[PDB]
């Protein structure tokens, strides 16, 4: 466990990776909105789907980073969304995906984002945080530890990335301002800060730009371990007319991998993008996971 | 007009074609809903759009058959349509920009189906066929001969392929009959026997199914310079909702020309596509070219 050869095996890609390196540090590929990929078939005739593929093919090309939004039903249970429209996904569905994947590659660790997608159903006993953490959080799976988690801890296990409010446990990275549609940066830890660029509905030149400059930022700050950066390659400019996330992740990918592979970065940051498949050249989640070659 | 080699000129690809050869022989590029490209931008926020580029553009690309959608308007002129949307772009502009390019390559012909695509403007002196016909028609740019068309006659003109009703006036293609949404043969004239694959809203197999099996009869009848094979790759299953010509198109146009370069044919017919561009490997609408190879 100690060749950049291994990372190249996309099913256990964080195996040669230190322990003792934290996670921030890992350039780590994720897929944004990633339970739509039951109503992306066409025929479906569902806009605002950003994934063709389930949760095991994209853990499979080396996805490790899951934006899994939720919305809690009147049953006490936690369903998948996408604004008013429910996935056909649930939260356990995506945990337990989750949970035998690590079972098959204990080496990884799975990074769950979640945050709160629609209102509640009316009629619910809880909230959505209470919900959560007391029926699917207390779950052994779950990391319950925090700081700036180093991957040793997180083998094995899935990191809670919060992004709803009103937590009461401990656990993974605690919720921190998140600003709409900006680059930002902000305090996530005791320990640990983050720059986001979630600029999710500019035009196409000013997200490339901002795409670029936040991996310009990530590489000059390439060993500062303390310093988060996720950077989201998806982009959806418009409402609902135009279902433009795929035409924007068809140029979007293939440049930002293409960018990505020239530079030959030794970080990159946790790239979030939309459509992980195997139709563009090069691939942005590969060359992503390739970034990590410092690290071995 | 030696050789093959003069099919790599995409803005002269029929120089080296026998004038003798009927165009319904010639295996020609086509784009489909050709002047939807102002509003393509996803800046625009319009769905239903099928190309990137302008006129010039999708002709330096090879494309000589162009799908123009048109409505009479209460000033007596032509402007192009998508349904009930105004598309900003003109009849007469299509034609400049044709004339222009035939100007520049006086080798080449120019293909313009033209389909009433609107009900006519209330208020409006004639019909679309007269007022086409008698502000449009009459300029000698456009051929007024018929029967099987050669190219010969066709170098440096326009050549209608009529899609509406009520023609008065002689000159190219007459208007036939044209059912929704399926693969059809019928007759233009009594020279010229038609095959027409038009299936826009099925699912995505059948579509590439009946692409490949129109393709194969046309191939299976390539000496038949009496049939005329039309066959649009464009797709757009699915409600205005999910706008998927364009993820049809980033899938079908690959695919179907890796299938034409694969079988390297004689004759492929008149292949109309959706989104000419340089994105995609084999490029459709240049194999397309390609298997005129055996023409010259």
């Amino acid at each position: 466990a100690s060749s950049v050869n291994e990372l190249e095996n996309w099913s256990k890609w964080m195996q040669p990776i230190p322990d003792n390196i934290p996670l921030a540090r890992i350039s780590i590929p994720g897929t944004h909105d990633s339970g739509t990929f039951k109503l992306q078939n066409p025929i479906k005739q569902v806009a605002g789907m950003t994934q063709e593929y389930d949760f095991r093919y994209q853990m499979d090309h080396g996805a490790r980073i899951f934006d899994i939004r939720g919305r809690l039903t009147d049953d006490n249970t936690i369903v998948l969304h996408h604004g008013p429209l429910y996935l056909y996904v649930t939260l356990h569905e995506f945990i337990n995906e989750a949970k035998q994947f690590l079972k098959d590659n204990p080496s990884e660790t799975i990074i769950m984002s979640l945050k709160k997608e629609y209102e509640d159903m009316k009629g619910a006993e809880g909230s959505f945080s209470s919900t959560f953490e007391k029926n699917y959080f207390v779950d052994p799976i779950f990391l319950k530890t925090e700081g700036n988690i180093k991957l040793g801890d997180a083998r094995g296990k899935i990191v809670l990335l919060k992004r709803y409010s009103g937590s009461n446990e401990s656990g993974g990275y605690n919720n921190f301002y998140w600003p709409d549609n900006e680059t930002f940066t902000t305090t996530v830890n005791q320990n640990v800060n983050v720059t986001v660029q979630d600029k999710y509905k500019v035009n196409y030149d000013e997200k490339v730009k901002s795409i670029k400059d936040t991996m310009d930022e990530t590489m000059n700050n390439s060993e500062d371990l303390n310093h988060l950066y996720i950077n989201f390659t998806s982009l959806s400019s418009g409402g609902t007319a135009a279902n433009s996330p795929y035409y924007y992740a068809s140029y979007i990918n293939p440049e930002i991998a293409n960018d990505i592979k020239q530079k030959n970065p030794t970080r990159v940051g946790w790239v979030i993008q939309d459509y992980i498949n195997e139709k563009w050249s090069p691939l942005l989640y590969q060359e992503v996971i390739r970034a990590n070659k410092s690290l071995i």
